[PDB]
């Protein structure tokens, strides 16, 4: 089955990364990156969010509507860092 490094706990959680098994209805994996601070220089926890999904697909470089980098892939474990 379809095994993406999805993490237990939200954003909050610091090395989003852990192997998880998806569903049978999914088929691709995404993944969510936005850091905390974009505008400015600030380094600290980021936001992420690694899930199953049935579509791979990506958005705009604008982001201008909450499209942060969602990146896609169809195989297991396709990414192991963050």
């Amino acid at each position: 089955m379809l095994k993406c490094y999805t993490c237990k706990e939200p954003m909050t959680s610091a090395s989003c990364r852990t192997i998880t098994r998806c569903k049978p209805e999914d088929t691709a994996c995404m993944t969510t990156l936005v850091t905390v601070e974009a505008e400015y220089p600030f380094n600290q926890s980021p936001v992420v969010t690694r899930s199953c999904s049935s579509s791979c697909v990506a958005t705009d470089p604008d982001s201008i509507g909450a499209a942060h980098l969602i990146f896609c892939c169809f195989r297991d474990l396709c990414n192991s860092e963050l």
